[PDB]
């Protein structure tokens, strides 16, 4: 059940909306079960949904859907418009963050003896999902992390916080029965969020969310049509039907990979034959002037996540230098420490073969590799290689792709390794040197 200390229990633009709509979805239940914060977020408190609604829904086996509960939150978007939790610029056309939570949850068979069988008095929703969907609002709010139907979220913990349940973590899907509203305050998408084993998670950011959500559909022991959370499930759909794994090669090495980058510990410095290394291209120099000087934007990689495509008004850097140019190195050294040895074949066979850039973000610095049809880049095919300010650029031609790929089989790279030894690899025709080993 949900935590009392936190939720117990004319109308605001955003409110009358969303629940105008939800009546419309829900005619036999026009007064659901309907529970609010005690301490409201722009009254002081730490949580951001205002009310979260819980529908009972029967069933339809004919369709591919079992019986649930379906919960909905309204916080995320804006639902006053006074701008007392969110901002309005006048030129953005989303409601607050743009969505709202929405959660399906299978009924226990203990509790459908209860719906036809054992009693007929009223079935009032389980409310832990409350606790859940709070935590992933105030995820939400405190990382500037919006959600689009395909995303990840990485979380560690049974979601109702018990011992027995196996799903760890979260996807997004598109709610099929709510789809995007329009609204006085503006537009709304219905984020449905669904329970995931930790193998599922991995695929779906190495490949993409909806490949994932796909093969979730496809059969009522992994969620049925609706994607519907069921918190016995005992095993990923990999598990279950091995043939899932087959088809997720045919589509990878098709679509490529969805993960824009990752945080990983790493090094560079200038292979130069002729003068003089400076200030403004020497890592250890370059992040001692970065470290020396609720959420509004995006955090890594989210950040990056939008376009796959091209590299303008989205930066990898939390905080940026004023950098008047890019600034050419003859030649980059880059040491990239062995746990994230495994995104290296990713960023080349699933990012930069299919036109698409990937980041590799340290404590201050970024790192970013560049395919040639990448736009907005401060890399060319002539300069390769260069700083901005604290942003790394590293432009890779396409002819290089198929070098890359066969030397990182080679020395035995792949999306489980992780090289106990010192590995160096290195490609002199492009000036282009790369080690696997703990920097310094």
């Amino acid at each position: 059940a949900m935590d009392p200390e936190f939720m117990a229990e004319k109308p605001p633009p955003g409110l009358k909306a969303i629940i105008d709509h939800l009546g419309q979805v829900y005619p036999n239940q026009p007064n659901p079960l309907q529970v609010t914060t005690l301490l409201k977020y722009w009254l002081g408190g730490q949580d951001p949904l205002d009310y979260i609604s819980m529908y009972n829904y029967p069933g339809d086996v004919d369709r591919n859907v079992p019986p649930h509960w379906h919960y909905i939150s309204f916080g995320l978007s804006d639902l006053h418009g006074d701008e007392r939790v969110h901002l309005r610029e006048e030129g953005v056309t989303r409601s607050g963050m743009g969505f709202e939570l929405t959660f399906r949850l299978a009924k226990t068979e203990i509790e459908l003896k209860q719906q036809i069988e054992n009693p007929e008095k009223p079935q009032r929703p389980p409310t832990w999902p409350a606790n859940l969907l709070q935590a992933i609002g105030r995820y939400c709010f405190q990382t500037g992390n919006g959600l689009c139907f395909g995303d990840n979220i990485p979380w560690r913990k049974s979601l109702d916080g018990s011992t027995t349940s196996k799903l760890q973590n979260l996807l997004v899907a598109q709610d099929p029965q709510l789809g995007c509203i329009d609204t006085p305050t503006g537009t709304v998408d219905f984020c449905q969020i669904v329970g995931v084993f930790d193998d599922e998670l991995e695929q779906a950011s190495r490949w993409n969310g909806r490949g994932v959500l796909n093969f979730l559909r496809q059969d009522m022991q992994t969620g049925g049509d609706w994607l519907v959370t069921n918190m016995d499930r005992q095993m990923s759909v990999f598990e279950l039907f091995p043939e899932t794994l087959l088809n997720l090669q045919d589509d990878l090495e098709k679509q490529g990979s969805d993960l824009a980058g990752v945080n990983a510990d790493f090094t560079f410095r200038e292979l130069k034959p002729t003068k003089e290394v400076k200030e403004e291209v020497d890592f250890q120099a370059l992040s001692e002037k970065c470290a020396n000087d609720k959420r509004e934007e995006p955090s890594f990689p989210q950040s990056m996540s939008m376009s796959s495509n091209s590299l303008h008004k989205s930066c990898p850097l939390d905080f940026q230098a004023q950098a008047p140019n890019c600034i050419s190195l003859d030649g980059i050294e880059i040491t990239l420490a062995p746990g994230v040895a495994k995104y290296l074949l990713l960023a080349i066979k699933d990012r930069i073969r299919h036109g698409r850039h990937f980041t590799f973000k340290a404590q201050h610095l970024a790192l970013t590799l560049v395919a040639e049809s990448v736009t907005g880049s401060a890399v060319t095919v002539n300069e390769p290689y260069g700083v901005l300010g604290y942003w790394i650029q590293v432009l890779i031609p396409d002819e290089l792709v198929p070098r890359l790929m066969e030397d990182f089989c080679s020395a035995g790279l792949d999306e489980k390794c992780e090289p106990k030894e010192r590995l160096e690899l290195e490609w002199p025709d492009k000036n282009l040197k790369l080690i696997i080993d703990q920097p310094e």
